[PDB]
């Protein structure tokens, strides 16, 4: 059955909590609509909807992959407002960030995959349907931690929250 996919990059569990902590502080409900604790992530490649056999066709070119971890610093935050999202971010995102996404799009591109075009702008979504031009503090002290792998997701809808569902992970090869 088709399942809409997603390439992405997880934070550690006390990150997160750190995250909705600093945001429930600085934002008001009337900001946005909050994204779950569970949900913060990083997408790498957004692949649309896609088949069983297509899906297996990307996981193996994921296989492929050969590349070290490296550390991702969260020191910006901002707000767009045509994409109504109010995001966190890195200023001068690592090389292997860039390389891995980079991989990873051109990869769906040469399967088939629903194109967008855009620049790849590494950011984790914290507000989702933000219109007013509020304010963005600078994000919390510290949150820095080491990239050991990257997850093929699906996602979803169910009862009243967006669910994200890990197919496979892949490790970065230190
Ligand atoms: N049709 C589409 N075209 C481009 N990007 C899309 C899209 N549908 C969803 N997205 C984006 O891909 C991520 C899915 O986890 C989300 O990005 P963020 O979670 O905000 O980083 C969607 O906004």
């Amino acid at each position: 059955e088709p399942q809409r996919l997603f390439f992405a990059i997880d934070l550690p569990a006390e990150i997160r909590e750190q995250i909705i902590h600093w945001r429930a502080k600085h934002f008001p409900p009337e900001a946005g609509r909050p994204v779950a604790a569970d949900n913060l992530h990083l997408t790498l490649a957004f692949l649309g909807e896609v088949s069983a056999e297509k899906e297996k066709a990307l996981s193996l070119l994921a296989g492929r992959i050969r590349q070290p971890g490296f550390t991702l610093t969260l020191d910006d935050a901002g707000q767009w407002l045509r994409s109504r999202v109010v995001w966190l971010g890195m200023r001068q995102p690592p090389r292997g960030l860039i390389q891995l996404a980079n991989m990873l799009r051109s990869q769906a591109a040469r399967s088939g995959c629903f194109q967008s075009n855009r620049p790849f702008h590494p950011h984790i979504t914290l507000l989702r349907d933000a219109s007013e031009a509020v304010t963005i503090p600078p994000p919390g002290f510290n949150w820095s931690y080491a990239v050991t792998e990257f997850t093929l997701y699906a996602s979803s809808f169910a009862r009243g929250r967006t669910r994200y569902t890990p197919l496979k992970r892949w490790a970065l090869t230190q």
